[PDB]
Order: C-alpha cells, then structure tokens, then sequence
C-alpha cells in the first residue's frame, strides 16, 4: 500500500505516499494494464469542494482554522442555494497551479509554481474571448522570452452555456485534402480546416497557414477570429552545417498553446482554459516533422543527406532525424525563443521528481508520455520507475465540440 | 467483453477478447498503473485447475478437445498429482509449452520467431556437471557458426523447493566486472556482483574489459559449481564502424549469442526455475543500452571526442549524433561477419505484423509498450503509434528471486 519506485541507473529508490490520495480512475485493472492506451448535482459537488478547499486551506497553514471552517461553511451554503459556487480568486489560482502540477503526461513541471493565471471569468461573448486569447499570445510570447500562462473562461453551469475554444492548440497550421490525392500542410488538422472554412474562413492554402480561432461563448454557435499576424511569432528552421536546410522551407510557431482540455477545479469544470509554456524540441523535429501522418519529411531530409536509403540497417532514418532536430534546437537558439532539448528537459524532470517525493511524498507520473520520442535510454527519465494515478484539481480531455454542439 | 486498440499513424482498429483468458495480476489497480515498474511448493489443490487448463489449451490446439485421448490424459495426470503430488509433461505438451510461453511473453519484441524454437529437453540432467554438458550443446547449436537458431533447454522442473536446478548467470554469455580501489570499474560494471561471487567460488579472472564469465550451475539444490564455456564455442564480434576507422580502435566487440538463464518457465502449473533460452540481437541492445547506459561501458564521451562534436551543450545533441554511429557499427559489424542481427526498424515493422496475425487468428497480443518501444528513435519505429494491452497468460516466463540471496549453503 506505500510504493517503491526505483531509478535503474542510479539504484536511489523513493517511497511514493502520494497515490493514496487519488480518486479518478486509471483505466488499468488487476487483469489488464493500459498504460499505452492513449484516451482511456449539489450531492456531488459539496465533498468535492470540501476536499479541494481542505488541500487550499492545508498549503496555506490554516487547515482547521475558523477561516477554514468559515470557507466550507459559506461555500456548503452557496451549493445548496446557487448549486455551484464560486472559487475565490486565490483559489482559482491554486487550482490551476495544482492542475499542471498534477499533470501526469507533462515533463514541464519543474516550472509549476510560476505560472501566470489570468481571470477570464468575467467573459461573455467571443469576442470578448478573442481579445483575452490575443493577450494571453502577447504576454506569454513575450518577444520570444517565453512565460507559462494559463486564461481561464467561466465555469460549466447546466452544460448548455459551454465555453469552448474550438482549436485543439491556439496555433496550428491548417490542412488540406488535395485533388492530386495529396495533403497541403499539416495532416493531423484537415477535418478542422474544413470546419473552419464551412464557417465561412477563406483559406489560403498554403503550407503553413495559421488556422483562425472558433470561439464558443455561453454555449452559442462558435464564431471565427483570425489571430493578429504579428502576434504570432513563428520561427524559419535552418540547420547549422547543412545550407541547404534552409530550402526546405521548413518553419514553426514559437509558442505551444494547449486549447482543448478541461479544467477541474473544487468539482468545477472549466471547459475553456487555454494553457502555454514553451517546446521541447523533440515536439517539432520528432513529431511534427517526422512522423508520417503529419508533415512526413523524413525521406526528403535523407536524400539532401545522400544517405543510403536501400536498407533499414543503414540507419539512416535515424542519422536524418538527429539532424533536423539539430536544426530545431539550433533556429530557435538563434533567434532567441525559449526552447529546451530532451535531455536538460528530463533532467530538469528527475531533480522535480525527487523535489515532489521529498516535500510532497510523490509525483504522478506518465512514463509512456515523459520518455522522449528519440533517444529515450541517453534521457534520465527512462531508467526512472514512475506510478501513475489522477489528482484533482487537473486538466481533463473532453469530447471535441463538433460532436456535443447543437448548432 | 471486447477493448479495442488504436494505432495513431494508421488509424488501423484492433479488438483483443484474448485478455478474457488471462490469469495473473498485472500490479496495476482502477487507481494506479505500474506500467513502467520493472518487477512487479504448490498445493495439489492449485495444481489440478492450472494442470487441466493447460491440457485442455493443448488439446484445443491439436484439435483434439474432449477426444477420448485428452480424457484419458486429464484423468492420467489427476492420478499423478494425487498419487505423487506433483506430474511430469509429455515431450509433445514440454514443446507446446515452451512455445507458448514465448508466444506470451508481453516484453519481447521478436515473437514473430515464436512458433520456431527449438526445444531441448534436458529434463534427465541430476549434476551441475550434466548441466554445462547441456548448455555447451545449446550453446554450440544457437549460435551454429553465426547463423543463429532459437533454442530453449529445460532442465529438471520444482519439487519441493528445496531441490531447485539453477543456473546462477543471469545470461550465458556476460561479461565480467571488475571494481577498482579508486572507484572506477573495469569491465561491465552490471556484473560486478556476480563477478565477485564467481571468484569467491574459485574463478582465477583475467581482469580485462570483456572476460566471458564462468557458468556458475547448481543442480537438484545443491552448491553451484564453476565451469569456463568453451572459449571456441562463444562467438565474438569485433566492432568497428563502416566510414570512422578509428571506431576499431576504441577496442570494442561483443558476443553473438543472447541467452537469458534466470527466468522461471511455468507450465500448467509446473515451475522450470533452469531454462536457459537464446534468439538473436537486435542492434539497439548492445549499440544502445550495452554500450551507452551510463551503468554500463558507457562510451558515448569516448565517441564524440573522436567525432569532434560541440559536447560544451546537449542542446548540439551530441550524444544523440554518437549513438546513431555506434549504432551503425554494431549493425556493420555483426553483417560484415556473417552474425544474425536485427535493426530496429526491420524487428518493429515485424512485430506491428505479427501483433495483426495474432489479433485477427487469437484474439490478440499482450504487450508491453514499454519494453516494446526501442530504446532509441522511438517515434520513428510503428510500435511508438501502437496501443497496447498488457495482461499475461500462460504458460509463461516468470522472475525469480536471484539465487545467491535465498539458496541455503551445503558447504
Ligand atoms: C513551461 C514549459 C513546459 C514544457 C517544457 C512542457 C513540456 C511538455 C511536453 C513535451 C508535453 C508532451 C506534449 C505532447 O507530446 O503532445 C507536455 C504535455 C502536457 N503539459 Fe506540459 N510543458 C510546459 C508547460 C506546461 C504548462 C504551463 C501546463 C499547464 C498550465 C502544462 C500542462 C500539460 C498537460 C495537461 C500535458 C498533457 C497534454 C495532453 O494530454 O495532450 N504544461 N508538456
Ligand atoms: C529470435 C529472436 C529474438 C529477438 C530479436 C528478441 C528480441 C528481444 C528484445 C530486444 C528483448 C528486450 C531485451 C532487453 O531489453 O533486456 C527481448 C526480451 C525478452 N524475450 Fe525476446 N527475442 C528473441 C527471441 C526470444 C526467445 C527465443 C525467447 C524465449 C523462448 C524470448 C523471450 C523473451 C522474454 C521472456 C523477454 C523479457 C526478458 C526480461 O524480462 O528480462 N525471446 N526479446
Ligand atoms: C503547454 C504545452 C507545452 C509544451 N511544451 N507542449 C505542449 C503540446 C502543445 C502542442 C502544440 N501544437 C500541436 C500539438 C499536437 C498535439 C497532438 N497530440 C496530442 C497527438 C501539441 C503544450
Ligand atoms: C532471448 C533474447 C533475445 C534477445 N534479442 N535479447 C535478449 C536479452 C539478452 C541479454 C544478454 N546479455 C545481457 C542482457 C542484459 C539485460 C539487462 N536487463 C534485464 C536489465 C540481456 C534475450
Ligand atoms: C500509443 C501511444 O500511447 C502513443 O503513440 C503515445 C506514446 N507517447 C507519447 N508521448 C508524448 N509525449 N506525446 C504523445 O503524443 C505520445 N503518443
Ligand atoms: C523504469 C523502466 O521500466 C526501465 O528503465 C525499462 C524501460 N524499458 C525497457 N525496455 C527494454 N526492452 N529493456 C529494459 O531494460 C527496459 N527498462
Ligand atoms: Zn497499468
């Protein structure tokens, strides 16, 4: 019932505590693990604020104190009244922090304590989305000095008054299904390009065009907003050996901007929370350029390369593919935009680790997501054990909008 | 009940029932998964259900369920558990057994090879010297001048417990470590444990960086005793790189044949804790984990001097640039030699395949993601994309504690 993880590297052992703690379900079972599976009323509410505003009141040190009991009081009173109530703004800010803190899949969270919260509860159309959204860009861009930022749109009530932002990520490039049978920019956004063009954006199919944004307010038909251009910093790769790099004509946006998740806070759900931080390069160069249903340019790379493509045991996928996150890593650098490798990323991981078992007894942990894509074994976290389980408050996936809406 | 798995680059669908047959625990709860923890004397009253579950698995496949010929043989074996408490496999269901335990094993990506294994059955062995008889002859047959052939031999199964066959070596063909006053370490810093031990037993070591361990064997629970595999029967592989001429020079090489020898087979209840088995390599194992785990001979630093990389940041990805070349020069290496070795994009690609074949004809394919995944390049290999069900069947290959920590010295 108290659990040992253990660094194969290393041989330091840790005792995680922590898990006894958790409440969501893991989708495993005593017969089945399903660690690689990639998506596994007022009576309900009132132990869950209890149990959230019990862990508030327990970081501040005044667990117990009148205060404490003053809170739940007036929270117990607001449920059985309104039921739901409102986080204060204290609370909301603790909420959210503990929510990336809890993120089991994020190896970013060296970095949870400094996070930028902003209040977007007081948000009623999409277009008072829209300009939030617009500043959350600015100041978490912040010329290239990146900042983690989260902005926060009102709560679910009856669930029919939704906000949602209908873009996965703030930034994606869009794509599109060609006549030629082929696919024009990023593969993994066609189906949304297509809505976004339904809803009347004009597309300018191109390779690398910033999708607009659809915003939902109040449970309303969403409507589109094209992002200012120069809020978008984005960046052209070039590697730092090879000049012909440059010709492939290759770029990325700076800021990494998850928009799609839900927040639980207190038993509350925030269905519209847009969060950023900023890349690993392994994100870009591994998965958005490398993997073969997205922008697939591995090949392309290789034969710029003159490698010998004949055989697998050439390894030449794998001398291409260290090469264009080389030159990831490398365009980033150079033009001054936050941006970490896969190895001070998981070593940074490893020193949060030990830091949350020795204060915290325990750090939840998805080793299937915090292993890097390339060279996992030469990364610290791969000889690491780590125990996965869910603590709230955290960021939940929720069905895409496309499905749920009722135009 | 059907679980479906998805794979993220195909969209291909799968739909697993064979999770329905599965036994053991898994170690993960509705409230924890410990997909990535490393480890996670029967009664005749537990013997009989696994015996006649076994046999009716066996009897399924030959086509052969409720024959009077399976009758026979669950009432045969019913008797023997009760007259002698325990019963002994035919040849046919020690095959069947063996294959299936391999076909099950959720942590091996070569399992496309299951059905062709070659089954020795040493089950008449009673002396530790019988048994480094047996594992030469394994020996010599696997690797069988570098054209490599799976093999399992199976010595003598569980008794009491007290009676145990065990073969100490963790692996037949290891490399001894050696740990200096000053810290450093000689050799595969992995076995230094094991090498001290072998010495202690009485092995005169030569102290170099890859000195072939003893066979440390122990027969029917007693002491284990030494002996040195024929020199001519391990297969080396001298490493060197196909452009880099100085890669030869860093002195490396490793040997053919990989062959675990301290896993546990169970089959229909019966426990084998002495079945040593081999396959052959795929590149990453040794480029990867053997020669660059920080714990291990840890030669990346070594590597990208001699390739003049910038190693004053990781962000120049140095050691990513390294370890592909090494990688390289242990596939060269081993086809320049005529050595059976598998890339990792070849043995993934192979696997995705057979997962499919099993889907479709068995109802599915427990795997671990996390072994499964190589241990570089990841993403670039299908497996990355593949979800997963992890449960175990048997017959199975089990852990076992290691045998210096629980055997009880004669003297
Ligand atoms: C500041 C530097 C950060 C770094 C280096 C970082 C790193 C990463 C990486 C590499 C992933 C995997 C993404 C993927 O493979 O799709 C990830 C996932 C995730 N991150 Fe972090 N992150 C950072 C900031 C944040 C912040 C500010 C939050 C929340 C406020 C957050 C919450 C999450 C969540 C919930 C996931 C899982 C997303 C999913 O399931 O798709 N991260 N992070
Ligand atoms: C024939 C070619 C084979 C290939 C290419 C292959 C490949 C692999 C690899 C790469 C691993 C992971 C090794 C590690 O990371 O320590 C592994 C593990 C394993 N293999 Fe296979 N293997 C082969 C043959 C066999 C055979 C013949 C058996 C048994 C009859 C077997 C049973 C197992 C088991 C039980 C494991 C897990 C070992 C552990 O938990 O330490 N394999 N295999
Ligand atoms: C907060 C955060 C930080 C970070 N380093 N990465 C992310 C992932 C962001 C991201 C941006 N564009 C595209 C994607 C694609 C994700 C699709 N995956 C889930 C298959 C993901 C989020
Ligand atoms: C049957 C089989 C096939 C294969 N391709 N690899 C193996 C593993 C072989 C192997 C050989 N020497 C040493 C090791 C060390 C493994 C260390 N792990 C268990 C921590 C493993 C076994
Ligand atoms: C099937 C498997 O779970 C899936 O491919 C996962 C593997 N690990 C991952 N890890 C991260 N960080 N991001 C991902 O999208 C994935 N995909
Ligand atoms: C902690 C983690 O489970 C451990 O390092 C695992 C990861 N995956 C592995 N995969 C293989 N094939 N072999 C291994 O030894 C390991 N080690
Ligand atoms: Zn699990």
């Amino acid at each position: 019932r108290f659990l040992k993880v253990k660094n194969w590297e290393t041989d330091v052992v840790l005792t995680d505590t922590l898990h006894l703690k958790s409440t969501l379900e893991t989708g495993c079972t005593e017969h089945i693990c399903m660690g690689s599976i990639m998506l596994p009323t007022k009576d309900q509410l009132f132990p869950l604020a209890k149990e959230f505003l019990d862990q508030y009141y327990s970081s501040i040190k005044r667990f117990g104190s009148k205060a404490h009991m003053d809170r739940l009081e007036e929270v117990n009173k607001e449920i059985e009244s309104t039921s739901t109530y409102q986080l204060k703004d204290t609370e909301l800010i603790y909420g959210a922090k503990h929510a990336w803190r809890n993120a089991s899949r994020c190896v970013g969270r060296i970095q949870w304590s400094k996070l930028q919260v902003f209040d977007a509860r007081d948000c009623t159309t999409a277009h008072g989305m829209f300009n939030y959204i617009c500043n959350h860009v600015k100041y978490a861009t912040n010329k290239g000095n990146l900042r983690s930022a989260i902005t926060i749109f009102p709560q679910r009530t009856d669930g029919k008054h939704d906000f949602r932002v209908w873009n996965s990520q703030l930034i994606r490039y869009a794509g599109y299904k060609q006549p030629d049978g082929s696919t024009l920019g990023d593969p993994a956004n066609v189906q949304f390009t297509e809505i976004c063009i339904q809803q009347g954006w004009k597309a300018p199919r191109g390779r690398f065009d910033v999708l607009p944004l659809l915003l939902q307010a109040n449970g309303n038909d969403p409507e589109l907003f094209q992002i200012p251009p120069e809020l978008v910093l984005e960046v052209p790769i070039r590697h730092p050996k090879f000049d012909w790099f440059k010709d492939l004509g290759l770029k990325w946006y700076g800021l990494p901007a998850v928009s799609n998740m839900l927040l639980e806070i207190g038993g509350l759900e925030f269905s519209a929370c847009p969060f950023s931080g900023w890349y690993m390069g392994t994100e870009i160069g591994v998965r958005d350029y490398c993997d073969n249903s997205r922008y697939n340019i591995l090949e392309e790379v290789a034969k710029k390369m003159d490698l010998d493509m004949r055989k697998t045991s050439s390894l030449w996928k794998d001398q291409a593919l260290v090469e264009i996150n080389i030159a990831v890593l490398y365009s980033f650098q150079s033009d001054k935009v936050t941006i970490v490798d896969h190895h001070s990323a998981t070593e940074s991981f490893i020193k949060h680790m030990e830091n949350e078992y020795r204060c915290r007894g325990g750090c939840p942990a998805d080793w299937v997501w915090i292993v890097p894509p390339m060279s996992g074994s030469i990364t610290p976290v791969f000889h690491q054990e780590m125990l996965n389980y869910r603590l709230t408050p955290s960021f939940e996936y929720q069905p895409d909008p496309w499905n749920t809406h009722v135009w």
